[PDB]
């Protein structure tokens, strides 16, 4: 049994447990047309302060900078792991990313953000994210080991963390102020699907660690740690930018930073590595409603 | 404007009209778990003749030989036409083919046809189909002209013709005898999506004819006609095989042949070529109910 070995016949499956990720993404299926964003537009116009409007503007630009794009990694995974069950999951995930793109493209239009988004790659903090996401993928085609590192970084640090500070910010407006219910619904649906995407990569990692332990060298983990540090520093910079004009009365920048730092620790621990950030349990209690909503 | 030219920015779309095929396939979305097949299994065991059982067995094997496979052409289209709107349609189409695969894999298992399907290449007519489908694709990466020929043959023949004799056969049991209602519903839903798939390819053909006329040489059309004839001969052989133990009391082989010969003529006319076959109006009237059902 090897993930890298092509298999022509559909059945019997070699990795039947992976099909649960296809079942999961079918259950999570959603389209933005299931929500009416009229109340969100009203909220953006007259129910928030200028400080809050600046936060929401930059948070939605940051979400869209990932979601409003062509995302083909999961759809292409079969080229590296040529298994029928890999294509079943990867192609279903790619379609889910089309649905996400349509949702956030619609929201950019409705919030009047198209012009700002056209220039989004101008913001220094966005450039920092682009830098690490490009670094994550740069060598994916060089070797099996380099591909596996790209897969791990994408699954555990992009899919499970990059957008989550923005997801928490947007859903916090609904939790604390009963505002932006439509965007809260779209963000919740998106979060659940990104959780599924990253968990697929975690399963692949555990399989790969058993099948080809020689890929997982000291050098592999040292580079992974360096890349994860670059990613966290960039997502902190995104938070500094989002809150540059003032913080929210109901959710501080530090609390959001603590939330994603805990997710970096969790990803490192999932990989077998040590956690490195000192987490506030009190601030985690402040945001734990989000994890209960997304995962329960 | 050129389909071969990469575009990075999502909006504005260069080919916004192609997004209607994404809308269409979202509207047609279905899973086989929406249907109860228990009545169909009982029908297969107890409510049909030995002649009818042979027809259904081979017809379901023939549908499955295409549908129960790894089908990546639409997902890979972006590699050749690197447009966001192409990925939107192609990725959504690929996911629809995963749903088709799951439906017919389920029906193979429920009808006890797994072992027959494992040996489906023993059948001469199936080998004839494999041969033309391989011929359609084997040069797709040699040149732009070869890729477009593969795209045209896949669109106008594999998606619009290959399975449709089998779709008509399966839905005819419900139409004339109120049997196999579950499979009728699944085949109807499959037919609607294959219609959408082929229509997308037709739209691409018309665009390419205008943008890239240098591809559509006398030699291109000569090779197209040769491949189309090879494919139609093979689908006639599939029909001969499906009915070789006897024809149905309510639907003759000639009537089904006439139906697909008309579709074949129509694909040729769509391409600007002459129709090949004389078509019986009376037999077309016998199967008109099917086109009404699919096109509603
Ligand atoms: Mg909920
Ligand atoms: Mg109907
Ligand atoms: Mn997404
Ligand atoms: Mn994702
Ligand atoms: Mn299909
Ligand atoms: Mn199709």
């Amino acid at each position: 049994r090897s993930l890298f070995t092509p298999r022509f016949e559909i059945k019997p499956y070699e990795y039947p447990e992976l099909l649960e990720f296809k079942d999961a993404i079918r259950h999570s299926y959603w389209l933005h047309t299931e929500f009416n964003f009229t109340g969100d537009i009203q909220d953006f116009r007259t129910h928030i302060s200028d400080v809050e409007r600046a936060v929401i503007t930059k948070t939605m630009l940051a979400i869209s900078q990932i979601e409003v794009s062509v995302k083909r990694f999961w759809g292409n995974l079969y080229n590296y792991f040529p298994k029928p069950e890999i294509e079943d999951v990867g192609g279903s995930f790619l379609e889910s990313e089309i649905r996400h793109k349509d949702a956030y493209s619609f929201l950019l239009e409705k919030l009047g953000l198209n012009e700002m988004f056209r220039n989004v790659r101008q913001y220094k903090a966005i450039m920092a994210r682009i830098e690490y996401m490009e670094a994550f993928m740069r060598k994916k085609d060089v070797s099996q080991q380099d591909f596996v590192l790209s897969l791990v970084m994408f699954s555990l640090f992009v899919e499970h963390i990059s957008l989550f500070s923005q997801f928490v910010i947007m859903m916090s407006f609904n939790k604390h102020k009963n505002l932006f219910k439509g965007i809260s619904n779209a963000v919740e649906a998106t979060s659940k699907e990104e959780e599924i995407h990253g968990r697929f990569g975690i399963s692949l990692y555990h399989l790969l660690r058993e099948e080809q332990p020689e890929l997982f060298t000291d050098e592999f983990y040292a580079e992974l740690k360096e890349l994860a540090e670059q990613a966290f520093n960039a997502e902190k910079a995104i938070l500094d930018w989002i809150f540059e004009d003032g913080e929210l009365s109901f959710l501080s920048k530090a609390t959001v930073e603590n939330y994603i730092a805990n997710r970096y620790n969790n990803s490192l621990v999932t990989l077998g590595l040590e956690p490195i950030y000192n987490i506030s349990p009190a601030q985690l209690k402040e945001t734990e409603w989000f994890d209960i909503e997304i995962l329960s």
